């Protein structure tokens, strides 16, 4: 399984597929965006979709 990092201030979105790595945008609007710089993102390849820090 792949995996990424998010940011607090960049609430931004890294993930590598195979072996390079990649920058998408976390398109936070309430709690969508991340309140820790290590905390970690998901971004859904087969949805073309990115996501970050959100509660559940």
């Amino acid at each position: 399984k792949f995996g990424g990092e998010c940011s607090l201030k960049h609430n931004t979105c890294t993930y590598l597929k195979g072996g390079k790595n990649h920058v998408v945008n976390c398109g936070s609007a309430a709690n969508k965006k991340c309140k820790s710089d290590r905390h970690h993102c998901e971004y859904d390849e087969h949805h073309k979709r990115v996501d970050c820090q959100t509660p559940v």
